[PDB]
């Protein structure tokens, strides 16, 4: 399965199935600073699921790897900002991480796979 593009179309259904998730609901748009005055100084690098979509769209990821980075900044960022480990808002991120991680092994393993085998002479 050595298709060196396969990856893009494999991340647009694992976004989708995330937006459907309704544990994406804090994470599909950049955090408001009204409701949250002080979150950029806790947080240098804000991300949320509809500026990782965009990306993918533009062609601005060159692999599957960079868009890993990012989603897993949008998880770490709420482990940064949440006050408690039980929140409301953290313990979502925590389901959704979970799952993410489970759908996106794959899509790297393949993805690196078909790389191999492009050099393999
Ligand atoms: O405002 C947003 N998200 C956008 C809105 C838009 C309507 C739904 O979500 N967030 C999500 C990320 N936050 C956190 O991870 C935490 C808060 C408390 C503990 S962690 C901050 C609040």
């Amino acid at each position: 399965s050595y298709d060196i593009q396969a990856w893009k179309k494999q991340c647009e259904e694992l976004l989708n199935l995330i937006f459907q998730c309704e544990d994406s609901e804090p994470f599909r748009q950049p955090v408001d600073l009204l409701e949250y005055p002080d979150y950029r100084d806790i947080i240098d690098t804000p991300m949320d699921f509809a500026t990782v979509r965009e990306t993918l769209e533009a062609g601005n990821y060159e692999s599957p790897m960079e868009l890993c980075k990012d989603v897993r900044l949008i998880f770490s960022n709420s482990k940064a900002y949440t006050p408690s480990k039980r929140s409301r808002i953290y313990s979502m991120s925590l389901r959704l991480s979970a799952f993410f991680e489970e759908h996106i092994s794959s899509v790297l393993s393949d993805y690196k796979s078909a790389l191999r085998f492009h050099k393999r002479n």
